[PDB]
């Protein structure tokens, strides 16, 4: 029965701060940056994860500015944000909670032996290109996708894309830290130490996300970059002097196995999709430019199921809203919009 009671402001909307009492108040994790917390609004009775975090003083929160503004149906909803406090300032993010993660459900799948149904794999894929084609849109690349960073609403079967911490507005010509993405999911420009990428990165990374859901296990492990440049040349062949060039490492000598590139249909398990194969390979390409942009990805033929007038989920209900694009989120390509909303919607 203990109540915190704080004036916090909201995320979207006017900086007009109010009072919010929150209560059950439990960790559920420590995120290097700081806790992360469970609580429930005393109003609403509705559950938030509070994400506290130490507040540089210096300069304003990158991430929190981020944050607000993003709007989006596939991304986690900043409700709340207020300051705390040692004698030094915590930033705190009240976020909508969000029950489950892909890594969790994807991990107890995967060590019962056994492969997520392709409806999920196509519904959670789509939702992350969509929350990719929105973000980038903003020139904002998320530079740390991985199955741990997808939230998932298992009853609804919404996925939201999480923490912006490592989350940045890349501009032609600024130079970026190499050292961002987290290991199994990092681009091969990265590996390079590359510090002028793109947004193609956040492709490269949904890629490993799509084929570790399809072989159950992540495609290009390894505790070093060696290791992981060994098993992407492994599936995708060795890199050609001119894809060396795109990726940039520049200055630093070559000297990879002269591999031969192994055909797409025997990296998965024989009834594997065809769709899934193949959006896999306009994904997981050395040439960064020569990626699928996020929106493209949405309107590829492995999505075809979903914008189908007669598909559901396998629990009964209807499939959350996959068609509701706005003007922002088309600027990409606006005359995709044809493919990707449907007659029926
Ligand atoms: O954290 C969650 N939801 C959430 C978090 C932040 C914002 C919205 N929703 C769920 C609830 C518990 N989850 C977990 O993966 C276990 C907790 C955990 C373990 C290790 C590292 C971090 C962490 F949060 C996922
Ligand atoms: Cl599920």
């Amino acid at each position: 029965s203990k109540v915190t009671t704080v004036v916090a402001t909201p995320g979207q909307g006017p900086d007009r701060p109010q009072e919010v009492s929150y209560t059950d108040t439990k960790v559920i994790g420590n995120g290097s940056f700081g806790v992360v917390y469970q609580a429930k609004l005393c109003d609403s009775g509705e559950l938030v994860a509070i994400k506290k975090v130490l507040q540089d003083k210096r300069f304003k929160n990158r991430e929190l500015q981020i944050m607000r503004k993003l709007d989006h149906c596939n991304i986690v909803r900043l409700r709340y944000f207020f300051y705390s406090s040692k004698d030094e300032v915590y930033l705190n993010l009240v976020l909508d909670y969000v029950p489950e993660t892909v890594y969790r459900v994807a991990r107890h799948y995967s060590r019962a032996k056994q492969t997520l149904p392709v409806i999920y794999v196509k519904l959670y894929m789509y939702q992350l290109f969509r929350s990719l084609a929105y973000i980038h849109s903003f020139g904002i690349c998320h530079r740390d996708i991985k199955p741990q960073n997808l939230l998932l609403d298992p009853d609804t079967a919404v996925l939201k894309l999480c923490d912006f911490g490592s989350a940045k507005q890349l501009v032609r010509g600024e130079p970026n830290v190499s050292y961002i993405c987290s290991r199994y999911y990092r681009a091969p420009e990265l590996i390079f130490g590359a510090t002028d990428y793109t947004s193609s990165i956040d492709v490269w990374s949904a890629g490993c996300v799509l084929a570790e859901l399809l072989l159950g296990q992540p495609i290009f492990p390894g505790d070093s970059g060696v290791d992981q440049l060994v098993e992407i040349i492994k599936v995708l062949g060795t890199p050609t002097r001119e894809q060396i060039r795109e990726m940039n490492p520049n200055y630093t000598e070559f000297k990879f196995p002269q591999i031969k590139a192994h055909p797409w249909t025997k990296v998965f398990r024989p009834r594997t999709p065809p769709e899934a194969i193949a959006l896999c390979s306009r994904l997981l390409e050395y040439t960064p430019t020569a990626r699928l942009t996020p929106l493209e990805a949405c309107a590829h033929s492995f999505f075809d199921e979903l914008r189908d007038p007669n598909v559901k989920l396998p629990n009964g209900r209807d499939t959350p809203a996959l068609f509701n694009f706005t003007t922002q989120e088309l600027s990409s390509n606006p005359p995709l919009a044809t493919i990707l909303i449907p007659p029926h919607a």
